[PDB]
C-alpha cells in the first residue's frame, strides 16, 4: 500500500533527515537572530528561518504550500504585542486562527498574554474585542469566536476575526474529522472577509504578501502545522502534493520542528490517504 508501515517508514526518515540538518546552530545564518537584549525566541531551539520572516522582531513565517499562503507565528510575548498588531492590520488578516488552550494562556507562568479576549492598548495602538460566536467542531472541540478592532492613530482601523480552538491540548492532534472540520471553518471565515475587502476594492487583494490567514499555537509548529496541512489540502489547487513535498516545504519555510509529533503527522496522512493524494516524491 501507498500508505503501508514500510512507506510510512520511508516518509519518516527522509524527514527525520530534514529535521536535524535544519536544527539551528549557535548564530545560525539560516535563522533571525535576536537584538538589542530583548528576547526574540519564546522557546531557545525552536527559531524562524530569516528567509521567509514576516518582521525582524517578530518570530514569524510566510508560509507557502503549493499554491497556499499562511502566516505560521509563536504565542507572542508581551513584548512583541505592539507589532504583532501592525502585523496583524497591515496584513488585513482575514483570519487569525489560534490554537492555544485557554488553561494555556491562563497559565501565568506561560508568559502567553491574553490579547485577543480583552480589551487592550499597545504602545499606539488600541485593540478591542467582541465574542462573536461559539461552533462545535465535533469531539467536543470548541471554537470561540471573536471580532478584534485595531485602531492606532492616523492609521484606517481594522477589523480581524479570530477561531480561537480553546480546547487543543499542547502536543496532542485532534482527530482527521475534527481537523478538516476547523480547516472549513477557517478557510470560510477567510473567504468571507476576503470578500468583504474585494467588494470595496482593496489593494491589498492584489498583493500576494496580504490577506493570508495567521495561525499559532505556543510554539507556532505542531498544532499550527497540522492545521496548515489540511488548509493545503482543501485548496483544489494543490493537486498531486505529497506529504513529503508539504512537510518539507513547511521545513524550509519556519524550522525544522513544523509537525512536531508523529501523531499530527499521522492526521496528515490519513486526511491524504482519505485523497488518494501521494506521501513520498518519485
Ligand atoms: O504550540 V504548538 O506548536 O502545537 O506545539
Amino acid at each position: 500500500s501507498p500508505y503501508g508501515p514500510e512507506a510510512r517508514a520511508e516518509l519518516s526518515s527522509r524527514l527525520t533527515t530534514l529535521r536535524n540538518t535544519l536544527a539551528p546552530a549557535t548564530n545560525d545564518p539560516r535563522y533571525l537572530q535576536a537584538c538589542g537584549g530583548e528576547k526574540l525566541n519564546r522557546f531557545r531551539d525552536i527559531q524562524c528561518r530569516r528567509q521567509t520572516a514576516v518582521r525582524a522582531d517578530l518570530n514569524a513565517n510566510y508560509i507557502q504550500v503549493g499554491n497556499t499562503r499562511t502566516i505560521a507565528c509563536q504565542y507572542p510575548l508581551q513584548s512583541q504585542l505592539e507589532s504583532h498588531f501592525r502585523m496583524l492590520a497591515e496584513n488585513r488578516t482575514p483570519v487569525l486562527a489560534v490554537l492555544a488552550s485557554s488553561s494555556e494562556i491562563a497559565n501565568q507562568r506561560f508568559g502567553m498574554p491574553d490579547y485577543f479576549r480583552q480589551s487592550g492598548t499597545y504602545g499606539s495602538i488600541t485593540v478591542e474585542s467582541k465574542m462573536t460566536q461559539q461552533v462545535g467542531l465535533g469531539d467536543g472541540i470548541m471554537a470561540d469566536m471573536y471580532t478584534l478592532t485595531i485602531r492606532e492613530a492616523g492609521q484606517k482601523t481594522i477589523s480581524v476575526p479570530v477561531v480561537h480552538v480553546g480546547n487543543w491540548p499542547d502536543q496532542t492532534a485532534v482527530s482527521s474529522e475534527v481537523t478538516k472540520a476547523l480547516a472549513s471553518l477557517v478557510d470560510q471565515t477567510a473567504e468571507t472577509k476576503r470578500n468583504m475587502y474585494e467588494s470595496k476594492g482593496s489593494s491589498a487583494v492584489a498583493d500576494d504578501s496580504k490577506l493570508r490567514p495567521v495561525i499559532h499555537c505556543r510554539a507556532g509548529v505542531g498544532r499550527t502545522a497540522q492545521l496548515i496541512g489540511a488548509m493545503c489540502m482543501n485548496d483544489s489547487r494543490n493537486s498531486q502534493l505529497s506529504v513529503e513535498d508539504m512537510v518539507s516545504q513547511m521545513r524550509v519555510q519556519r524550522n525544522g520542528i513544523m509537525v512536531q509529533k508523529d501523531e499530527q503527522l499521522d492526521v496528515l496522512i490519513k486526511l491524504a490517504e482519505g485523497q488518494g493524494r501521494p506521501l513520498l516524491n518519485s
